[PDB]
């Protein structure tokens, strides 16, 4: 049965939610605090920001709705409740989403400072946790930093996106290579690793030239296997006009870091995409053998990336929207 909604306006804007939300509270931009009543949980309710106005903005409102009703795990970010006032089609014209109000980033709970190696054990185990998931989807990332990072007080994280940022890409994202695998995902969790174990922006570039500077002052420049792979002939002939790197010795890195981080980091860590470690590998490295459990990492059905690129008149990805909102099933209780 279709609840009975309230007009309330919030933020320049006029919101109409259900009576199971309430005292709402703008947090930034639409979102705004919220507390559930039915459930007891407090909940982010995000306002689609003119949802239909443009192809782009539709194509983007379905890919999120759709994306998200498909993620259901622990460490990634899901849908509470999905709605609109709009009692026909011909009327609709917005959509909110809902999820667990969280507490902070990971900037947030501790990043200037120094987290113990349990803790930073924790942590980089649900993100690759969450990152096994995404990746099974056949989803990548892409854009992983700390920021993208939510976590309560009992430190429990869900990976989200949040549609200085530079620090955490992968080279060859930053080189607009235009193929690339889940792996960059691999290299963004490895910097933040460094970071939460040591307090430290492990490349903190001001550009995207220093950025590669001082990747490549780290990891190494490019071997002759690494060499033949560069397609671009320009790219190619800027790497051989370099003095050559070696591969810093990243115990000397991290000073007094758990050898097994660093053994993880070195594995991590990798200029060629190609031999990083996998996210379902890293959960089987030793580093994480006081939390690894193999029953209970599961993978996702997978997903159809082909639906949210397609060149669709504006009113058929309205309707495609529409109809998600309308089958959406929430979560089991608590
Ligand atoms: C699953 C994973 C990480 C791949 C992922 C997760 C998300 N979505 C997501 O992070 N949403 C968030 N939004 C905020 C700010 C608003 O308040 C929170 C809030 C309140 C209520 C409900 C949700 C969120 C923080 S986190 N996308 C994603 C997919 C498509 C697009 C469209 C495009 O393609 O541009 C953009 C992102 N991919
Ligand atoms: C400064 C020069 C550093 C080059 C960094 C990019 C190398 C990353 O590695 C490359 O990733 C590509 C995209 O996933 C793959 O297609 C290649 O197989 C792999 O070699």
């Amino acid at each position: 049965e279709r609840p009975t909604f309230y007009r309330q306006e919030l933020n320049k804007t006029i919101w109409e939610v259900p009576e199971r939300y309430q005292n709402l509270s703008p947090v930034g931009s639409s979102v705004c605090a919220a507390f559930d009543t039915k459930t007891g949980l407090r909940v982010a309710v995000k306002k689609l920001s003119r949802p239909f106005q443009s192809i782009i903005h539709a194509k983007r409102t379905y890919r999120e709705l759709r994306l998200l009703k498909h993620m259901k795990h622990e460490n990634v970010i899901g849908l509470l409740d999905v709605f609109t006032p709009a009692r026909s089609l011909e009327e609709f014209n917005d959509v909110y989403l809902v999820t667990h109000l969280m507490g902070a980033d990971l900037n947030n709970i501790v990043k200037s400072q120094k987290l113990t190696d349990d803790h930073v054990q924790f942590l980089i185990y649900q993100i690759l946790r969450g990152l096994k998931y995404i990746h099974s989807a056949d989803i990548i990332h892409r854009d992983l930093k700390p920021s993208n990072l939510a976590v309560n007080e009992d430190s429990e994280l869900k990976i989200l996106d949040f549609g200085a940022t530079r620090w955490y890409r992968a080279p060859e994202i930053m080189l607009n290579w235009m193929h690339y695998n889940q792996t960059v995902d691999i290299w963004s969790v490895g910097c933040i690793m460094a970071e939460l174990l040591t307090g430290r922006t492990l490349f903190p570039g001001t550009d995207h030239i220093d950025q590669l500077k001082l990747i490549l002052r780290l990891v190494g420049t490019p071997g002759a296997e690494l060499l033949k792979k560069i397609s671009s002939e320009s790219a190619r002939n800027y790497i051989q006009s370099l003095t050559q790197m070696p591969k810093m010795n990243f115990a000397n890195v991290f000073i007094g870091a758990n050898p097994l981080a660093v053994d993880l980091l070195e594995k991590m860590l990798v200029l060629d995409s190609d031999k990083r470690i996998t996210a379902a590998q890293a959960l089987a490295h030793a580093y994480f053998a006081q939390y690894h459990d193999p029953d209970d990492e599961p993978v996702a059905d997978p997903y159809d990336q082909s639906l949210e690129s397609r060149d669709l008149l504006i009113d058929e990805w309205k309707s495609l929207t529409y109809d998600e909102v309308i089958s959406f099933v929430p979560p089991p209780l608590d």
